[PDB]
């Protein structure tokens, strides 16, 4: 009903993950397909336990059409490597497939404008698809809007960073762990962005360890 169905008319009943990115390319769940070059699917294969979520493309992954390329991404790599986790073993994605981003004259252009609920509940059929695909054994939400993509709207990172949480109207039952997107880590407050950072880092070890 007023409720929209989204991304669930373009998602194909496949777990093949070359499938399912060529149909996300062909999506209009939402209006972001249209500023947007292309579709942003995941990166990693099927055979990966551990799946992480971020929040949508950034500028250079909407170029290159790959997760995680960007600034962010070496965010990411760092907090990777010191939680000892290899990223090619891993299923990497975002909550939102399409760069969502303002041509405004006269700010800075290409850089991440906040995804509405709508569009991210309008695209989560395609998180679904590939929770179904992958079958990760746990599921890391990368900051505010993927880990309210699956733990709800009211979902409050901050009162619940780093724990082990399960949901009931995901596939499969993984085990999903909220904590800092690694682009909040880009600027702000030093002492903060610091412990926020070891605290990524610990959520990160905590997740390899989990098999629920
Ligand atoms: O892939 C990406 C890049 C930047 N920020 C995100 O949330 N995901
Ligand atoms: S952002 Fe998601 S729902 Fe919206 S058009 Fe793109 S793939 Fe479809």
């Amino acid at each position: 009903g007023s409720h929209m169905a989204g991304a669930q008319d373009f998602v194909p009943h496949t777990a093949d993950l070359a499938e399912l990115a060529a149909a996300a390319g062909e999506c209009r769940g939402c209006g972001l397909y249209r500023d947007a070059t292309q579709a942003v699917f995941g990166a990693g294969g099927r055979s990966a336990r551990i799946m992480m979520i971020g929040e949508q493309p950034g500028d250079k992954e909407d170029l290159a059409g790959l997760p995680f390329v960007g600034p962010a991404g070496r965010l990411l790599d760092r907090a990777l490597e010191a939680a000892d986790i290899d990223r090619d073993a891993l299923y990497v994605t975002n909550a939102v497939k399409h760069f969502k981003f303002t041509r405004a004259a006269g700010g800075k252009r290409r850089i991440q404008k906040t995804p509405s609920r709508t569009e991210v509940v309008a695209c989560r059929p395609w998180l679904i698809a590939e929770m179904t695909s992958v079958e990760p054994d746990v599921v890391v939400l990368l900051g505010a809007t993927a880990a309210k993509a699956l733990l709800g709207n009211d979902f409050r990172v901050t009162q619940h960073r780093g724990e082990v949480l399960h949901v009931d109207d995901v596939p499969g039952d993984p085990a999903l762990v909220a904590t800092v997107h690694p682009s909040s880590l880009l600027r702000g407050p030093k002492e903060e962005r610091e412990s926020a950072f070891a605290g990524l880092v610990d959520d990160l070890r905590v997740a390899a360890d989990v098999r629920p």
